[PDB]
């Protein structure tokens, strides 16, 4: 079937990659299929099943981008305006000058991408934002940010009068029924938590940090993640303002080379080559400032594009795709940090031997 496309691949990748388990989810028309592959620890050999959680890492951030535009199609949220407009503690400095909009597409000034050692709280944290100067024109220029996209949670998190994680629980983790979904994995679920693996093959778990769970600190299942694919492609069943919020999420709002730069998911016209979306994964993307031109020939959500987002942790590597077009979506899960590269040539292999491109 859909299995025999599947399961050489991903057994060559894993060979290829040397990763210990695999989770995946294919979201299609007719249905969603979750296979398992290899072990969640490789030193116990407990194999990946149904309950295996994996670090999404940077994956997280689509889920921060769409509670932001939940609380904006709620009206609460206004992501042109000011980021102090929401944060009061920052009146007078950059985010006078900074949306909420720009946090979640990372036009945010050439806001850095991680997290200063000096900012150890909140409070620290607040006061590195008023200090910072931008670094690049705002609005014109993409640089990736745990910082920006870490803001955006605390913005909305204050615009909805709410702490992030369980509001985010009610609000969109539940209503799409994603109840395998963590921030803190319970001591309950501590047995199915996948062990990492580096770069090295060495075990590896995330650490907390400031702005962990705004930026990178779910816990999940490639059959959750499902359930947010299958909602931005139209096979859920999910209450209007939040399919609004979801497909808010796809709309296009910078031109950034060959990628457009949509609410955290990035995107690229059909017919694409991967080594454009190998591009979009390297060092020149993710690493450097790139030039970034506000689309105001201004796009709804487009049907004829390669959505995708990756996600790693030290331990851990993630990467979803979607084809709206095709109303198909892939959810590839990891407990080793293995190559980008790597990553979308197998999502490309697999979609493509389905015939979805
Ligand atoms: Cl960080
Ligand atoms: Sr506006
Ligand atoms: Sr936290
Ligand atoms: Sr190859």
């Amino acid at each position: 079937q859909t299995r025999e496309v599947l399961d050489p691949i991903v057994a060559s990748l894993m060979e290829a990659q040397q990763i210990p388990g695999m989770a995946i989810a294919l979201v299609r028309p007719e249905g969603t299929t979750i296979s398992h592959y290899g072990a969640a620890d490789r030193e116990t050999g407990t194999p990946v099943d149904d309950d295996t959680l994996f670090e999404i890492g940077s994956l997280s951030k689509t889920l921060t981008a769409t509670l932001a535009s939940l609380a904006e199609v709620e009206g609460k949220l206004d992501f042109d305006a000011p980021v102090s407009r929401y944060l009061p503690e920052l009146e007078g400095s950059a985010f006078d000058d900074i949306s909420g909009l720009n946090l979640g597409t990372h036009t945010g000034g050439g806001l850095p991408l991680f997290v200063p050692d000096e900012v150890t709280d909140r409070a620290s944290l607040m006061a590195w934002y008023r200090e910072w100067q931008p670094t690049e024109p705002i609005g014109e220029s993409r640089t990736y940010s745990n910082l920006g996209i870490g803001l955006l949670g605390l913005e909305t998190a204050a615009s909805l009068d709410g702490e992030f994680v369980p509001t985010m629980r009610a609000k969109v983790l539940a209503p799409l029924g994603m109840q395998d979904t963590w921030y803190d994995v319970p001591e309950a679920r501590m047995a199915d938590y996948a062990m990492g693996e580096d770069k090295d093959g060495q075990p590896t778990r995330v650490s907390p940090g400031v702005l962990d769970d705004e930026a990178y600190g779910i816990k999940t299942t490639a059959a959750d993640l499902a359930k947010l694919v299958r909602a931005n492609l139209h096979l859920a069943d999910v209450d209007a303002e939040l399919q609004q919020a979801i497909d808010a999420t796809r709309q296009g709002h910078y031109r950034v080379g060959d990628m457009t730069q949509a609410l955290i998911w990035e995107q690229y016209s059909l017919p694409v080559a991967p080594e454009t979306l190998r591009a979009g994964q390297g060092y020149d993307m993710i690493l450097e400032p790139n030039a970034a031109e506000a689309l105001e020939p201004p796009q709804s959500p487009r049907d004829d594009v390669w959505v995708n987002k990756t996600g790693s942790t030290q331990g851990f590597g993630g990467y979803i795709v979607m084809l709206p077009g095709k109303h198909t979506g892939l959810v590839m899960l990891a407990n080793k940090n293995y190559p980008n590269d790597a990553r979308v040539e197998a999502a490309y292999r697999i979609l493509s031997g389905l015939g979805a491109i």
